[PDB]
């Protein structure tokens, strides 16, 4: 099969848990309004092999042997950068996820302050790309939609990939 | 702080996502009615390390460096236990997560065919328990609601813990 792994921050890991039920013919998950029946057919063929939440710079080190670079402000409950080093993280997640697992596709997605960052990598291509919403980790702001922008966005490039590369 | 981590089949992260929204101070989220006023104050003091969805043996083994058992059914999306393998594995995930992450509290869970399990491993104690509902991850029967059940469960279960063993 398609093997997928996520490193998500932001995003909650729900990109992975999205591709998830959608390969697994869930008929009603929140973002299925995303897929069409043909879409639905294709990710038949789609395993993910694990999607995490990944809040902690220790966390992502120790459990995908990475280093991450520090976080640009000071914020207890989640590494905090600002969208510089969001689009650096998300590219070394996917990379590591890659390495540790060996899937087919890898997803890091990470959003401090600014509009965060989601890298896809697949076995041919490295796709990065911000959602559309400025938000702050630390304040709230535009936190929710920030989320469920990257969200939607990340699975809208899933699909149009796995598309193009593999169908 | 008191740092969590979870390995999630069944609950799909939402213990370890929920347990992030309370600890962060989100407005609102899904499970936030299982959480007291006094249960929210509390919680500032929890950090949540990872919080991974991990539905395959692979998944789970190579990122906690442990090895679980065959699975009791063929099924292509998710390892697939009786519920005598999901409270092996529940415990074996727990375990394995504590010595990864070096966490004060580790959480799994897993539910194949049956009621599941769910673990809460502390510093001091293990807790074992299934859910309160039979489904079956093959056919969907029932899946969404001991989804729910398990949830609830786990967050109104790793609660009791918190005060108990830590306030």
């Amino acid at each position: 099969m398609i093997t997928v792994a996520t490193a998500e921050c932001f995003t909650h890991a729900n990109i992975g848990l999205t591709i998830h039920k959608a390969a697994a013919g869930y008929e009603d998950f929140e973002f299925k309004y995303l897929f069409s029946e043909e879409d639905l057919k294709l990710m038949k063929n789609v395993r993910v092999i694990s999607a995490m939440f990944v809040p902690s710079i220790i966390g992502v080190e120790k459990l995908l042997d990475i280093k991450l670079p520090e976080p640009d402000f000071n914020y207890k409950y989640a590494k905090a950068y600002s969208e510089e080093k969001d689009l650096e993280v998300a590219k070394l997640m996917a990379e590591g996820l890659k390495k540790k697992l060996n899937v087919n596709i890898s997803i890091g997605s990470t959003a401090g302050v600014g509009r965060g960052a989601i890298c896809i990598l697949t076995d041919n291509n490295r796709y990065l790309f911000t959602s559309d919403v400025y938000a702050n980790l630390i304040t709230f702001e535009n936190i929710k939609e920030r989320q469920k922008n990257g969200i939607e966005k990340g699975i809208k490039r899933f699909l149009e990939i796995l598309k193009k590369e593999y169908f």
